[PDB]
């Protein structure tokens, strides 16, 4: 059972048909859709629609009702999410370009009670999670779920990506240390570094595990006796949206984890799920093929590797 | 009876309590988000009801147009003629604001890509012969055709093209400001303009009644083909919040004044209360019009007599 914690939010996205290249910036965009987000969200789901035993754990308004018949609808515990008296769900604003590039304003405001939220009655009600993920959340919720795994004793993935540029160099620091799991992508990789301080042995001696996805060139597992492990993506066919590929990444590549899968196949597995989100607009909107699944997995890495990661799936 | 016609829309305003100073990838942790009518047609139509003055709003918009014509209608403005799309809904606006007013945005058309079938014959033979037809940012050939068909019926018109002046052409530029009974722009947007049309500043007003150039906090310029130029300072603003829709509120207070039979001067200076009014709030329809409070105000901005002649005919 794996618990997501972090933001959950509707998505608001938005297509330039041109570069980011103009302050009164103004974008006529061509497509406005409305999806479900939140990274807790999007990885949920995503470890739902992948057969796995997932609860989200994050606050929201009460307007998740549909949100929330749309997770269990995926085999998601939504048991947990904390719904506020006063506040709306989070709001990510989103305009990307040709490019891929974003320009986004979010919203918090329900988010903002995921501090109140308490892992103790999440473990009372479901036992003890094999692994805590603590996502991009109210700064204070990220803190305070950390601390509360080490008390508790849960093996927990620090995955602060979006937040890792607005907290200083000490909250990072407390996020860091005894990680099971370290998500970052490589500028975020440079900018932990720069921003606590260590150098890249001082957070080694502190995780079991470093996962720096770099874009187009893939990604690198890398343990701390220096083992890396470099999966080259699966290359994309229709790209059109890069929101939630991350999350989407880190989904497949815990599921496969929790499956019993080594750190190269569920990485793979990870790499496939990443792109068939970058493939679609939203960040729950791609389906699960599990014949083109199977065929784009030989494609990348081999029918022998395409065949143990569906074995498991 | 005032003709808008321009943009329909839903406006998502946030505030960034920073300032935008940041493969680009911004992202703004904001702390405000509101959801409120505009459109530049939709703001001066309402902001022409509100002070009393004859409007009919002309525009496309979604079947969600429900509650915004209630709004509307509550205000005095006519929307039997807004065009409801069969499939598209509302045009969208979204905005983020800093702390300095600059402001970053994305627009999403859809409805408004219809107004282009939407025909003022008809809305001539409905409600008489408008006394003046608004061209507001709207579907560039719906601005076009609008143009035309004004000058084929012999209506007098504003050319108001303000955030679709990046967006056209020269030539199509062009077409829009001859035979204008006014020009409005902004200093930027009158500067782009001539360097687009390649007019002249002499070419332009031989070609229109009145320039119209706002300049943000250094007021308003009326200029006339002769050059005789009224410069009116802005009311000074005590809650400055958000900027969105400034420039339609000033055009609606100066129109209506206008309307009203007060002189360019004294209308200018309604738009500028109008246009205050608008700054220090979040919406762009967001305000609330106190005949009190805009006594006061135009009277400590212009003086006595300009607040009494303009309270006088509202
Ligand atoms: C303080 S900035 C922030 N914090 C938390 N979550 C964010 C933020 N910005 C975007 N999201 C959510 O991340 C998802 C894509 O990974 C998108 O679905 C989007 O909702
Ligand atoms: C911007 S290219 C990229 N990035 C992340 N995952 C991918 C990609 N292509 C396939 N899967
Ligand atoms: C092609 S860009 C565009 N076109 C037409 N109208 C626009 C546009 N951008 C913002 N608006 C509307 O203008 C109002 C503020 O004057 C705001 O209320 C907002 O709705
Ligand atoms: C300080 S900016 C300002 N102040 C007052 N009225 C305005 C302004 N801009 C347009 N109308
Ligand atoms: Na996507
Ligand atoms: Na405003």
């Amino acid at each position: 059972t794996i618990a997501v914690t972090g933001s959950i939010a509707t998505d608001h996205l938005m297509r330039f048909p041109g570069r980011f290249s103009e302050v009164s910036l103004s974008f006529l965009v061509d497509d406005l859709v409305m999806h479900r987000g939140g990274v807790a969200g999007n990885m949920a789901f995503a470890i739902g629609v992948l057969g796995g035993e997932v609860a989200l754990v994050g606050a929201a308004g009460a307007d998740f009702a549909d949100y929330r018949d749309w997770l269990k609808a995926r085999g998601v515990n939504c048991d947990h999410v904390l719904i506020s008296e006063t506040a709306h769900t989070a709001r990510f604003t989103c305009t990307t370009d040709v490019d891929m590039a974003q320009i986004a304003s979010f919203y918090p405001g329900a988010m903002s009670e995921a501090r109140n939220i308490k892992l103790a009655d999440v473990v009372s009600a479901i036992g003890k999670p094999e692994l805590v993920i603590i996502g991009a959340n109210d700064p204070e919720a990220m803190f305070l779920h950390t601390e509360e795994c080490r008390k508790l004793g849960l093996a927990f993935a620090a995955d602060p990506s979006q937040q890792l540029a607005r907290l200083s160099g000490e909250e990072i620091r407390r996020l860091v240390n005894g990680a099971a799991y370290l998500f970052t992508n490589d500028y975020e990789w440079d900018l932990l570094l720069s921003k606590t301080g260590w150098s890249e042995a001082d957070v080694m001696a502190q995780i079991d595990l470093r996962v720096t996805t770099l874009g187009p060139k893939g990604v690198d597992l890398v343990e701390p006796d220096g083992t890396t492990i470099h999966v080259g993506v699966v290359p994309e066919t229709s790209q059109t949206d890069p929101t939630g590929v991350g999350d989407a990444f880190r989904a497949g590549f815990l599921t496969g984890r929790s499956a019993g899968l080594g750190l190269e196949r569920s990485a793979q597995l990870g790499s496939l799920v990443a792109v068939l989100v970058l493939e679609s607009t939203g960040t729950q909107e791609w389906q699960w093929d599990y014949e083109a699944a199977a065929s784009r997995l030989a494609g990348a890495y081999g029918e022998h590797a395409a065949a143990e990661i569906v074995a498991v799936l």
